C-alpha cells in the first residue's frame, strides 16, 4: 500500500503559509465525505477497496458518500464502525471506520495508505502531510512533543492524540477525518487522523490529529471481522 501510482510533487509551498495543491492522484487515498446533497464537510483515508477511516466528530452515517478520486468514485456506506473510547467531551481516540457498500475501484487516482504498527514510534521534527480541501491542498508539517504539543493545546492531548504542525505553515487545508502522513520504508502510512486545528488558523499555532498506532490495533481487531 502506499505506493501511490502517481506520486505526490511537494514543494516549498508545502512548508509555508496555507501551503500548496498537489498532483492529482497524488493523495490517492483522500476521500471527501458528502452528505446526503453533495456537500462535503469532512474527507478520510482509504486502506483498502473496502475501507475508509475517518474521524467520529464528522460523525459520519449511513448515507454519506465516499467520493474517491467523473473519473470518480462515490461510494455509498454499508456500516459505520466508530469506537468506543470515542470521547467528545474529549473527542479522543477519535476514529471511524467505514464499510463501503461496493469496492473502491483500485486505479492510479485512488489507492490505499498503509496502517502503522503499533509499537512504531514516530519522531517529532518528523515531516508529514496533510492533504485536503479545508482545489485539493498538500502542506507539510513535523509532528510534535505531546508534552511539547501539550503546552500549546492545553489539557486535550491524551494517550493516543497526537500532535502536528506550528511552524509558520498551517494545521487547516486539514479538512476533518483527514489524513496525516509520513514514511516507512518507504511507504506512507496514516498516523493522525484530523481531529482540530487553530481557529485563527495561526501558522504559529500546531495542529491535533489522531493516533493512529494507538488505534490500529483496534482497527486491526475490529477489521479481522467485519
Amino acid at each position: 500500500c502506499g505506493v501511490p501510482a502517481i506520486q505526490p510533487v511537494l514543494s516549498g509551498l508545502s512548508r509555508i503559509v496555507n501551503g500548496e495543491e498537489a498532483v492529482p492522484g497524488s493523495w490517492p487515498w483522500q476521500v471527501s465525505l458528502q452528505d446526503k446533497t453533495g456537500f462535503h464537510f469532512c474527507g478520510g483515508s482509504l486502506i483498502n477497496e473496502n475501507w475508509v477511516v475517518t474521524a467520529a466528530h464528522c460523525g459520519v452515517t449511513t448515507s454519506d458518500v465516499v467520493v474517491a478520486g467523473e473519473k470518480i468514485q462515490k461510494l455509498k456506506i454499508a456500516k459505520v464502525f466508530k469506537n468506543s473510547k470515542y470521547n467528545s467531551l474529549t473527542i479522543n481516540n477519535d476514529i471511524t471506520l467505514l464499510k463501503l457498500s461496493t469496492a473502491a475501484s483500485f486505479s492510479q487516482t485512488v489507492s490505499a495508505v498503509c496502517l502503522p504498527s503499533a509499537s512504531d514510534d514516530f519522531a517529532a521534527g518528523t515531516t508529514c502531510v496533510t492533504t485536503g480541501w479545508g482545489r485539493l491542498q498538500q502542506a507539510s508539517l513535523p509532528l510534535l512533543s505531546n508534552t511539547n504539543c501539550k503546552k500549546y493545546w492545553g489539557t486535550k492531548i491524551k494517550d493516543a492524540m497526537i500532535c502536528a504542525g506550528a511552524s509558520g505553515v498551517s494545521s487547516c487545508m486539514g479538512d476533518s477525518g483527514g489524513p496525516l502522513v509520513c514514511k516507512k520504508n518507504g511507504a506512507w502510512t496514516l498516523v493522525g487522523i484530523v481531529s482540530w486545528g487553530s481557529s485563527t488558523c495561526s501558522t504559529s499555532t500546531p495542529g491535533v490529529y489522531a493516533r493512529v498506532t494507538a488505534l490500529v490495533n483496534w482497527v486491526q481487531q475490529t477489521l479481522a471481522a467485519n
